[PDB]
């Protein structure tokens, strides 16, 4: 039911590493940015709510259909870090249209094996 320990990009080093040298791909609603780590035999999922969504109840909401949204994936899905950063159009998103569009971004980073 939820997404392991294991697959979650947890501190800000690794956040920071993502950024700096990873890659990226932007929607209207999300920014997807996949590192890639060789040494590294299940992906890891960050997540950044852009908190221009002030209501916490609205960002958790949002986190937890992209961590389910990844579950859903993590075995099509490469295994590098992802970070995933939520925009303002993102906040009124259901399940099933925040997986529509995660998916825009997988296929446009090609991070499907
Ligand atoms: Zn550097
Ligand atoms: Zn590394």
């Amino acid at each position: 039911a939820h997404l392991k320990k294991r697959n979650r990009l947890k501190k800000n080093e690794d956040f920071q590493k993502v950024f700096k040298h990873g890659t990226s791909v932007a929607n209207r609603q999300f920014v997807l940015y996949t590192l890639d780590q060789p040494e590294n035999d299940e992906l890891r999922v960050g997540l950044s709510v852009s908190k221009k969504i002030g209501n916490a109840v609205m960002r958790n909401r949002i986190k937890r259909l992209i961590r389910q949204a990844f579950l859903e994936e993590k075995e099509r899905l490469k295994e590098k870090d992802y970070i995933i950063i939520a925009r303002k159009p993102a906040s009124q998103l259901t399940y099933e249209e925040t997986k529509k569009s995660l998916q825009h971004l997988f296929r446009k980073s090609s991070l499907y094996k």
